């Protein structure tokens, strides 16, 4: 797949960096699949294992790698099996596939390649009272109630 700017630069000061509202994944099929600053994407991930989810939250031309690159930088998600193993008794529940949790750490790099991107996914923040379908096979939307810090879980502000 290839990809390509959609719009003008964004104003700003930064040196050696053009940012960008929108990004164009032309896919094998044939597809221009268009992807905005502030929506969710599926991120390649070690090949064996599930994407990562995460939110964008800049999109840039970055000409201090050499060769330039175009990036993103996210806001990380976790998936319950993310988690390590000795902390997943912490959530005091076991939750469908379709739940993940904000990572509220700036422990993962928040820099990538946007040719790892996947594609865009739907994430719904949910209160907790709120119900998730639990037999369900389909992740085209996930639902978020809950940070994890790597300490403990927490209810979203």
């Amino acid at each position: 797949q290839t990809f390509s700017w959609v719009g003008r630069p964004l104003p700003n000061r930064k040196q050696f960096q053009q940012m960008y509202r929108e990004i164009c994944m032309k896919i094998n099929d044939g597809s221009e699949i268009h992807i905005k600053v502030g929506q969710f994407v599926l991120i390649q991930g070690e090949d064996n294992k599930k994407p990562y989810v995460a939110k964008l939250i800049e999109l840039f031309q970055n000409g201090a790698e050499v060769p330039p690159k175009k990036c993103a930088r996210v806001q990380w998600f976790v998936r319950f099996l993310e988690i390590p193993v000795s902390k997943r008794h912490l959530l005091g529940r076991s939750p469908p596939a379709q739940e993940i949790f904000w990572y509220d750490c700036s422990d993962w790099d928040n820099k990538i390649n946007v040719e790892t991107i996947i594609g865009p996914v739907q994430v719904v923040a949910l209160a907790p009272e709120e119900v998730i379908p639990v037999d369900q096979k389909s992740e085209e939307t996930l639902f978020v109630k809950l940070s994890w810090n790597k300490k403990d879980f927490a209810p979203l502000p």
